[PDB]
């Protein structure tokens, strides 16, 4: 997790200001009043968890399926924007009519030189993909994907009444995707919708051509409708010359929505009553995270009012459509009440009783089991591979994670984190300007870390507010998405609490008063200073969502919070291949234990191995790291290094002996935290394996030199706890979770303190 | 909502869709913020009908063939 | 807005264009506006009528039936 001050926050982390999204640049705080009331449809969203595997290649074909696939592909960062995927796709099937030969040759597969026409059909369907790999020689395909696409028309079932088999399909694993959207994500949505406008007609045409085909004869003679097949689809491809223009339409519905927001009356911003109605927008005004997307792209690209729309006809064609009313996005529009709620609340009491520890937190049970893949490549001799799930490290390590599936529950974490509770004297005097604002989400880490980037750098970029901006455009991307997902998540969750919101320019640089933020209100909070407001008027009135967050009364989490976890043995006997890599290849790696007693080096040196007790190596497998399982413990890692370096900065600053007592107790209580945690980690059964076996090895080392064979001399007290960590080290790296540069940290922190048991055991 | 309700369970557990029930209807109540404005629309179809009646040619009273249909 | 997107592609229809362009100049009444409604006018046309014996035509064959030497 992670925390801020309650009074200050901009001096703690600029990223959660509305102002930073507004690009206010650290200076003046937003406050400007003169307000317009709102309401909630609790706003459009995504899913949150959707780990599943589509079938393709079975010849059913449905654009909504592929839309997810390309969308996920960009979410894999396989190229970049979906829009790029699409323009490059059209660049691909600019091999459109310039290649009649696609028909002439696939029909040649139908056998062929079909001027020798007849009810020729016999058998063969399901792998034109290879003869179409010859079509890849005809249609080179640096991407696997569209090459894997085009097969379908000839072989969805065509000719639907024979050809014939498949008895086989294909594969891909969509994972859960991004939680909340943005400019690029949206244009990717509507772009995916132009593709939606593509493929469905592309199926329907053939769907009727087949009706007009088997005139009988039987399937009738070729070099015709077959030789047709998709020429009409090419015309359908030419029906696709003009959907819209994604950035323009998105910017359009955007800024017109903003005009619907802004106080600014005049003709530049006068949403016509001629069209203030007309469906959709009437609830679409209510969406609010979508509104965050507004202020976001308003932040990046100014406003750039192309206003492709008129005032009414047609201010209709442009908002004919948008992403939620697309199914093309994994993301989906959202009903009324729950918003996206699933976080409880508690708050510190000094019997006064203003909070000093805000408690806002997670809600999430991590995977109970994970399974290794055996990369049995054989077909194609390239990317094509089979994984064949089988038990291995799997079952046993999983059962060992079950206790971790208890003792590292988030509820227990925050509950202990809440137990930090009493601090700076007593009791009853803990208050002093700011107060800690602890928080964190399952999502931001589960995704940004899934991209393999280490979220904490972005987190710190938020903490300083200002972007490091030295990153690769890829990392530039992960940073951006990190930002608006943090921010917006906090926004619309905070919104999920407080019922009412009002629009607020800002002013400052105006830059034409279109720039704007929000201010909120609640009353129940006790007459105490809190944030800039205090509470002022018996009511909040704050720009800043965190402020409304702090005042909220304690509650409970709602969502099923489960990791759901994938399975695939079915699809595995089916596979085939897909962009899978990221796992990656060789399931684990050794870590080397060491210790000294009687002033002698020993170095236990253990692998990897199954370690569990059946050799050897194994080999080969690789298991996926759960995003979640490492993400959560990384939240805590962020806490560890947080209290470490920051309160060490306190060790540097306030040299007051009482403040000395504070840094003492706090750093040494995170110390007792990881202490007792690894402590319970050592009792784990694999931990038991590491204990007995590594101890067996170094006892064998005792037998090395003949005089230090004088029985065990390690065991007294300190050594046991001292090696107890080693169990937490196997549980660390190559348990499939922690990423090293970690035990590193833990080592230094375990050096920071006396540790000991500290008692128990 | 009822179709999405008795997830079963049986009728499924409350403090939810029940606690929902009509919040969406309140949003439906908010779908009703703007039908038209009665006197204005009535006066509108009215007087445009009157322009369809009146001999007066000019632009103030020229029922568009664009929409006489 | 539909139709015209493939309707642009028709070409004998285009011959009809250059033809009546030949007889009656162009005489741009332009009963249409630029958009609303440049819709009502091309709401409809002859091929999308069944009223004509004539009918709209698919993709490839055109009206082919002559060999060559």
């Amino acid at each position: 997790g992670f925390n801020l001050k309650v009074k200050d926050l901009n001096g703690s982390a600029r990223g959660l200001t509305q102002a930073f999204a507004i690009g206010e640049l650290k200076n003046q705080l937003s406050v400007g009043a003169l307000q317009l009331p709102l309401q909630f449809t609790r706003t459009f969203s995504a899913s949150m968890t959707s780990e599943l595997l589509w079938e393709v290649g079975k010849g059913n074909i449905d654009p909504v399926m592929y839309a997810r696939l390309f969308f996920q592909y960009a979410q894999a960062g396989g190229a970049l924007s979906v829009d790029e995927l699409v323009n490059q796709f059209t660049e691909y099937h600019q091999s459109t009519a310039c290649n009649p030969e696609i028909w002439r040759k696939l029909t040649a597969y139908i056998t062929g030189s079909s001027n020798r026409a007849i009810k020729a059909d016999a058998v063969g369907k399901v792998p034109p993909t290879a003869i179409l790999e010859q079509l890849r020689t005809l249609a080179p395909s640096e991407h696997e994907l569209f090459h894997h696409i085009t097969t379908d028309f000839v072989c969805h079932v065509l000719s639907p009444l024979g050809f014939i088999l498949p008895d086989a399909a294909y594969v891909y694993r969509v994972g859960r995707t991004a939680t909340y959207p943005n400019f690029y994500a949206l244009v990717d949505c509507v772009r995916a919708s132009d593709l939606r406008r593509m493929l469905t007609a592309l199926s329907s045409v053939d769907s009727k051509m087949l009706q007009a085909t088997f005139k009988a004869k039987g399937a009738l003679a070729p070099a015709l409708i077959s030789q047709h097949l998709a020429n009409a689809a090419t015309t359908a491809f030419e029906r696709s010359r003009g959907n819209f223009d994604a950035n323009a339409v998105v910017s359009s519905v955007l800024t017109i929505l903003g005009r619907l927001w802004s106080p600014s009356t005049p003709k530049e911003l006068d949403p016509s009553a001629r069209l203030r109605n007309t469906n959709g927008i009437d609830q679409l005004r209510s969406n609010l995270a979508l509104f965050i997307a507004y202020q976001d792209m308003v932040k990046q690209r100014g406003r750039a009012e192309v206003i492709f729309s008129d005032e009414e006809l047609s201010s209709t064609i442009i908002p004919w459509f948008i992403e939620a009313m697309s199914e093309v996005s994994p993301f989906k529009l959202r009903p009324i009440n729950e918003t996206t709620s699933y976080i409880g609340q508690t708050s510190a009491i000094d019997h006064m009783g203003q909070p000093s520890h805000v408690v806002v937190y997670e809600d999430w049970q991590f995977a109970k089991e994970i399974t290794a893949f055996t990369p049995v490549k054989l077909a194609n001799n390239s990317n094509q591979r089979f994984l064949d799930v089988e038990p291995g490290i799997s079952d046993r390590m999983s059962a060992t994670l079950a206790p971790i599936g208890n003792t590292f529950a988030v509820s227990a974490f925050v509950k202990n984190r809440t137990a930090v509770y009493e601090a700076v004297s007593q009791r009853g005097t803990v208050n002093s300007n700011g107060a800690e604002m602890t928080l964190g989400f399952p999502s931001v880490v589960e995704r940004d870390y899934a991209l393999d980037r280490d979220p904490m750098v972005a987190i710190a970029a938020l903490r300083t507010g200002i972007v490091d901006e030295s990153l690769e455009a890829r990392a530039s991307n992960d940073l951006k998405r990190s930002m608006f997902n943090y921010y917006a998540a906090v926004m619309h969750y905070a919104v999920a609490h407080n019922p009412e919101v009002v629009v607020s320019e800002h002013q400052g640089v105006a830059a034409e008063q279109g720039s704007l933020y929000l201010v909120w209100n609640v009353r129940t909070e006790l007459r105490i200073p809190v944030g800039y407001n205090a509470i002022e008027g018996g009511s909040i009135r704050t720009p800043e969502p965190l402020e409304a967050i702090a005042y909220n009364k304690p509650i409970q989490p709602s969502e099923v919070l489960q990791a759901k976890v994938l399975d695939l043995a079915n699809h595995t006997t089916s596979i085939h291949i897909w962009p899978w890599h990221e796992a990656s290849t060789e399931f684990a790696y050794e870590d080397a234990y060491s210790v000294t007693i009687r002033n002698k080096r020993y170095t236990a040196e253990v692998k990897e191995f199954e370690l569990l007790g059946l050799g050897q190596r194994r080999e080969r497998v690789r298991i996926l790291k759960p995003t979640v399982a490492h993400a959560i413990i990384q939240m805590w890692y962020s806490w560890f290094v947080e209290d470490d370096r920051t309160l060490a900065a306190a060790r540097r600053t306030s040299r007051d002996d009482a403040e000395k007592l504070a840094i003492d107790g706090r750093r040494m209580q995170n110390a007792v935290t990881l202490l007792r945690k690894i402590e319970m980690i050592g009792t784990t059964g694999i931990g038991a394996s590491a204990v007995h076996l590594a101890q067996s090895r170094i006892v064998d080392q005792m037998a090395g030199r003949g005089l230090i064979d004088d029985s065990s001399d390690l065991h007294v007290g300190i050594n046991r706890h001292r090696i107890r960590i080693w169990a937490g080290l196997a549980v660390l790296q190559m348990m499939g979770l922690l990423s090293r540069s970690e035990a590193e940290a833990l080592t230094k922190v375990l050096g920071d303190s006396n540790a000991l048991g500290m008692v128990v055991a």
